[PDB]
């Protein structure tokens, strides 16, 4: 089905550094429809949820810290198979080790201050809408270019 | 000062165009800072009452029809003489006579379907700003790039 | 009328400086539909017959000469005042005077080295396209983009 | 020898969606040179003899259904291992699975409507090339950039 | 002549931002030939002597300090008519001023940090050059690209 | 540390094309600081110490004879992992067998025509870093933008 989605977060490195435009137009020209879109500074109850699965993690400190250090980009694309084409995209979690045409390939360098989220599954991806969107956010009447689908 | 700000927004033919984030990335590259960002499809009131000025115009009915006939993507920026800038940036209202480098100059042909909207002075922009956005969701602590300042 | 075309010609210099995407994606994201393309080496009689208004100045020579040295990549784009629009994007005859953002402004330093050809009006407009093309190599059903025209 | 060709051809998703001059930019900036170029609207003859191979398959009456559903611009590039970079550049059958920075990589999406189509050894390629177009048509004076050849 | 040569500077900022490259691009792709190029953090006695016009000027102080204050990209360009048309692509003092498609215009908001500096006449670009190069430094064989010059 | 460097060198044949801002760009982009610019043509003496390995390789009179045949733009990138980074972005050896995203892979076609080069270890780094920079040409204090690096 092409209405899967995911979620994408600009994270304060990426927004300060006036990347959040770029990342944007990569994921339109691939052909994915932007269901929601948003910027907030994170609270700590939603960063902590949002970590969740990394509590025990001995970084989960910073990592919660960090995103609710300044505004955020929230986002929700739509397309088919849109949630592992959203982290090939993005790239690896070292933005060194990610090859040139990504986005971390192409603007990281340090794992701390590597400019994106994208969710790792379905199960996540649907969790984390949840998480930072309410449905009055989300659009209902999608409906994607029809030279993208078959 | 530099903490003079308008409202943007990609309407429903530039959005649907998939030019949201090469549009953003325009002022993010001129150094203005987004102090808030999001995607909604307006509703008839909030057409109406934008467009206000227009109310005894013919077209006016077109504008609020077209406005409220998909998401548009709102969004306000931060600097120095960001009105003016900005809608120097944007072109002039027929994209056919709006020279080349600025956004309906490179990618608007009707005046009707002319991709976005800009505030034309700092007394509309904070009308407007107020209009599509709650104090809330706009970023009180702004701090834009020492480089860009003197 | 938005079925109103224009010529457009990348000229031997344009073509073997790699110029012919960058032009023809500048227009394509303008919202002009490509009715006509093709590469060819032009014939003296061609080359005379396109240049017919220039027969009596000096430079005519020169001219014929070189729009038949190499290749060049006709093409019609259609859409509404495309003819001016599509000069007002060329820039002016000497690229040096032409402001940065058009085709000339951005790539040109020579007013024989100019790049493309365009038509200034739409009575030339006419005569050129049937001078270049078969009406078999034309499209007849066009159709743009609903996101473009009111 | 560089005096190699391949043959490509944006397909009608591709054309309508506005990347013919963003495809033919590519292929300029690595080197290759365009010896035949023009756009047409596929008939069923050449749609079927394109696609042989597959003629015994479920998808051949889709695939020849849909490449003459619309224009296509046709193009032939000379170069150094110019059919097997041409491939490189354009990714892998499914778009999503294609890596960014490659065609389909950046703005495919369904393995139906994946954009472009390129000859996948010199024998297909020079079978492509002499069905799409006629020795009139394909440049014999090529000579590339002395900066690319040793 | 086509041997015009002119001098631009990318200040403090210019380098900060990371417009360098950028800048760089801008001036390659128009066709005019980097004669001489260099990284260095100006002395006060070098950019006192680069803006003696200015030393009984108010702002003549926050000059000398600034462009020494950080490394400056310094660099040479040779081609017709190269001294107006860099300062046509640079644009107007005030980067707010500046249409979109200059390098002031796209990237600058204040007249402090106006990102690049470029000569004003043939008599100060032979001046400038000769203060920040040596002849050591500038190339003699220079030979631009044939499809640039008639 | 973030304190690594390593050595890039843009050929004759890439500055030759108009890719020294391009490939300036991709670097800074990324994150990494140029801590060292300079063009020059380089002399017999630095070619070959510079490709001491290659000495016995039959090509070594070729790669002298071409790096000294035209200016070249050498640099000096400071940041963390840089020299496994910077190579990585560059592709490999044969520029046809690079993927696209890469410098090679997107501008290059033949192996002793590969645009650029870049150290392949720290080790290389330090020592061509000393033989095509003096001490006082190279910055001491970096200063990288914070949101890079942890
Ligand atoms: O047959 C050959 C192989 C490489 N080369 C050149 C290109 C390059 F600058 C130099 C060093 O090659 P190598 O170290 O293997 O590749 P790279 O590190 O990518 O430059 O050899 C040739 O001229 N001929």
């Amino acid at each position: 089905v092409n209405k899967e989605r995911t979620f994408l977060a600009v994270k304060p490195d990426g927004v300060a550094r006036g990347l959040v435009g770029e990342i944007i137009a990569r994921y339109e020209k691939k052909g994915f429809v932007l269901v929601g879109l948003k910027q907030l500074v994170p609270t700590k109850d939603l960063a902590e949820s949002h970590y969740a699965e990394h509590k025990e993690r001995p970084f989960f400190g910073g990592l919660v810290s960090f995103i609710t250090s300044g505004p955020v980009v929230a986002m929700v694309f739509e397309g088919k198979g849109v949630v592992a084409s959203a982290r090939l995209m993005i790239g690896v979690t070292n933005p060194l080790a990610s090859a040139p045409g990504s986005i971390r390939g192409d603007f990281g360098v340090d794992v701390g201050r590597n400019i994106i989220h994208g969710s790792d599954s379905v199960e996540s991806a649907n969790r984390e809408i949840a998480l930072w969107f309410k449905p009055e956010e989300l659009l209902t009447e999608v409906k994607p270019n029809p030279n993208l689908y078959e």
